[PDB]
């Protein structure tokens, strides 16, 4: 199938162009709307003709997902379609991946896969261990959280996007309490210092080698508070919810291994 | 489809790249030919095309043996011979994308010869086995020594169609002292000699334009090696070992 090879080729090229984070560009304010907390994103596996933006206000008591037709439509207008999820989410760490929205069920360790076209829950899984951050990079679906197994320290888990089974789990040394926002680029989890004030990326955990090291990659916090910061492997950019603002960070990568 | 299948393979191979860390014990594929020669398979060949190309001698020969597959090559002496328009020199030939790239007899002339049409597609002279052509995950290469470089090995990235020199690197390694050499993921590995206890002890990364001396031993099973080339498709070192056809498995990192 031609459509299949084009998917495998695109995925391969993204992995081939993988690097380690060295620089974060200046943010471009996409839109100014919503409350203090929230999330906005696009589907990294969406077809070329699919540039839809998915938008979710708040980190609690909300079932409604906004669907904008395009990126330009999301900037200049407010014409969107409201989707009512069967369950409200918790936190701002959900992702739209391959036509489905993956989110954390309100006040629970339960991860839900919800098909946005069929309007149907496809899978439901509890970790039994924004408390849970779901994210996607060049390698697939991820889950970032914390356990009492660790000393409250951040935990990474690779998830099968269909069965939602944990494929592999990593222990980190970074305590979630002192953790700002986080994002995974090319299998390596980057952790920021805080949510408010001046923000920098000062922690990096490579999952391929199970090693961590302390870095220092500054990026201006254009506004007071950052409630979401997620990486999109297709755009090679950082999606951010910045205190009622939707901002985009360009990203540069340098590496060979 | 067929184009995407090849673009996917080219991408997957590049993704699995890494610097050489090990060379396994060789496997004797066949015992034939004179003391010098070269044998290979087209890295950009379809899955149904497992043909083995065979070139006996290093001086004034113009006949290439074509075996239908690895099986027919290993277990049979049934082959069809191709007559090249010009004799080659040395054992630094490569069969790339249906064409044989060889150095014209006693010259700096590289000839691209399509084996199906039996025609010469391109002919180019360089500035200067004197010229060794090889293929890795990145395409076609030319390795030799120049006059500007103090007899040191010189790498040139070639355009497989126009035989144009895209980029040139000058190593710090004298070709006279050099044994056989091969390119893996844009890095020239140079052996210590053709005979005795052989080992890879020089690696030049063309990407960073840097070099480092190493120590990667491998079994020179039949004492003398006149050909040693890397094939990015099956990730193995092809070798003409003193009238013997051998294969080395390679581990990267
Ligand atoms: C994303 O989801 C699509 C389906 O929406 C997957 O497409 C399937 O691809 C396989 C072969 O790769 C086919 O056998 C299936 O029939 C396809 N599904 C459908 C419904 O046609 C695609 O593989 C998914 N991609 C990832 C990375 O999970
Ligand atoms: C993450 O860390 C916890 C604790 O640091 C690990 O749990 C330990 O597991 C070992 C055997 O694997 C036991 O001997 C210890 O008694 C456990 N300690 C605790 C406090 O539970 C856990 O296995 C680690 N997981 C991963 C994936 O690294
Ligand atoms: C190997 O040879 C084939 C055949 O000539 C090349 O295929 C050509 O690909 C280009 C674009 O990639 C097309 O425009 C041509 O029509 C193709 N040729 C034919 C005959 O269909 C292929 O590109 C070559 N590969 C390399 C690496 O040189
Ligand atoms: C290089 O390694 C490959 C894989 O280990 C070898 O291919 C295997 O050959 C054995 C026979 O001893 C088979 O049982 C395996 O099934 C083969 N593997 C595959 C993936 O088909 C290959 O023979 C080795 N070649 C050399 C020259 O060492
Ligand atoms: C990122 O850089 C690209 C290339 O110049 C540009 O097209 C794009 O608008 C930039 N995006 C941001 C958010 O700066
Ligand atoms: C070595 O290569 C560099 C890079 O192109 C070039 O400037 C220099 O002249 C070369 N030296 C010799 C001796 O070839
Ligand atoms: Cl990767």
């Amino acid at each position: 199938r031609v459509s299949n090879l084009e998917e495998r080729l695109r995925a391969c090229m993204q992995k081939l162009a993988c690097g380690k984070l060295t620089g974060i560009s200046d943010p471009v304010t996409v839109k100014t709307s919503g409350s203090r907390f929230g999330s906005w994103m696009t589907d990294p596996l969406a077809p070329e003709g699919d540039n839809r933006v998915w938008y979710m206000d708040g980190y609690h008591n909300n079932r409604f997902v906004r669907e904008y037709k395009s990126m330009v439509d999301f900037m200049n207008t407010d014409n969107f379609t409201s989707h009512r999820l069967p369950h409200p989410w918790s936190g701002t760490g959900q992702v739209v991946y391959n036509g489905s929205i993956y989110f954390n069920k309100f006040q629970s360790h339960i991860i839900i896969r919800f098909d946005l076209k069929t309007e149907t829950i496809l899978k439901t899984r509890s970790l039994d261990y924004s408390d849970i951050d779901l994210m996607v990079d060049e390698n697939g679906l991820w889950a970032v959280y914390a356990t009492n197994q660790n000393a409250g320290n951040i935990v990474i888990s690779k998830l099968d996007p269909v069965s939602l089974q944990i494929l592999q789990t990593w222990n980190t040394s970074y305590p979630k309490r002192s953790a700002g926002e986080a994002f995974i680029i090319c299998g390596t989890l980057y952790v920021t210092n805080g949510y408010s004030g001046g923000t920098k990326v000062h922690y990096a955990y490579q999952t391929n080698a199970s090693t961590y090291e302390y870095i220092d990659i500054p990026f201006q916090n254009k506004y007071s508070h950052i409630s979401m910061l997620d990486y999109n492997p297709k755009d090679r950019a950082l999606y951010a919810w910045n205190n009622g603002h939707q901002t985009l960070y360009n990203v540069t990568l340098f590496h060979a291994a």
